[PDB]
């Protein structure tokens, strides 16, 4: 099927980004609500990025699990780029983190088993390294994960420090050290994800960025009483130096921690 613009009405802005934007949106014909994330093509190559899009919308566009945010379509003219999306109408589960400062175990455990299982899926379609901060989450009308990194900001909503390798209290301690990686750095992620969500702040924060960076290469971080002791050998487990000693995601979703508190 051949979208158009003429075959939507954009409604409020979601979000404002470096590359464009987002909107609500509804199909004319069907009056579906969707999310209409609009790109334009001169900052795309102004960035040297026009043909990586395309790219990126193929895989993407192919993806289909209940936690990964649906890409349905794309279209395009002379100046713009046009992704038709899944609308989540909850927000970002980053929102709801700075509400509540810090979600509870059960919470938690949900999302954990929900990331794991779009990553096994993803994983097994050779799509590897994602950005899973919180800030790249969104949550369905029942509240379930959506998965949303497809990148090409069209948002913001925070100031976390990024780098070309990806967002610096992310960062495994095989990318601070000058070594090549695999997908066990989704592991890494999923643990600084689970403590930022159980905690509220990431485990590597430290005064300066070159003291995160050491704190990350020393696997030194340390939790707030109130965690608990499954969830502290899960994340301990996520955060080991070795990228092949970390769990796999099938031990992942099958920790004691996870099937005790996960709905
Ligand atoms: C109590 N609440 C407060 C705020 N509320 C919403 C605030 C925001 C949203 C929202 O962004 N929804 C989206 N749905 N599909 C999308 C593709 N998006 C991006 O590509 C842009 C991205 C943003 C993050 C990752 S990708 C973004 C969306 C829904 C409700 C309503 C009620
Ligand atoms: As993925
Ligand atoms: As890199």
């Amino acid at each position: 099927r051949q979208w158009a613009l003429e075959d939507f009405e954009i409604g409020r802005p979601l979000g404002k980004g470096k590359f464009g934007n987002v909107y609500l949106a509804r199909e004319k014909q069907s009056k579906f609500i969707l999310a209409l994330k609009v790109l334009f093509k001169a900052q795309l190559e102004k960035a040297g990025v026009e043909h990586q899009l395309r790219r990126e919308v193929e895989i993407q566009s192919h993806l289909r699990h209940p936690n990964i945010l649906r890409l349905y379509g794309y279209f395009h003219d002379a100046t713009r780029v046009y992704l038709i999306l899944e609308y989540a109408p909850l927000g970002t589960v980053y929102r709801e983190l700075q509400k509540l400062s810090k979600f509870d175990e059960q919470r938690t455990a949900t999302y954990i088993t929900e990331l794991a299982n779009a990553l096994s899926y993803c994983h097994s379609k050779r799509v590897i390294h994602r950005d899973i901060k919180p800030e790249n989450l969104l949550l369905g009308s029942a509240g379930e994960l959506k998965i949303a990194d497809f990148g090409w900001s069209v948002h913001a909503p925070s100031s976390r420090r990024t780098t070309l390798c990806g967002t610096l209290d992310y960062l495994p301690p095989e990318m601070i050290e000058g070594r090549m990686h695999d997908e066990k750095v989704d592991l890494w992620s999923l643990g600084v994800l689970c403590y930022e969500f159980l905690v509220g702040k990431p485990p590597f924060e430290a005064n300066t960025y070159q003291e995160t960076y050491k704190r990350i290469s020393r696997v030194e971080f340390t939790f707030p009483d109130f965690v608990t002791e499954g969830a502290r050998d899960l994340i301990s487990r996520l955060l080991k130096h070795n990228p092949s000693q970390r769990p796999m995601l099938r031990e992942v979703l099958e920790h004691p921690w996870i099937t005790a508190n996960s709905s």
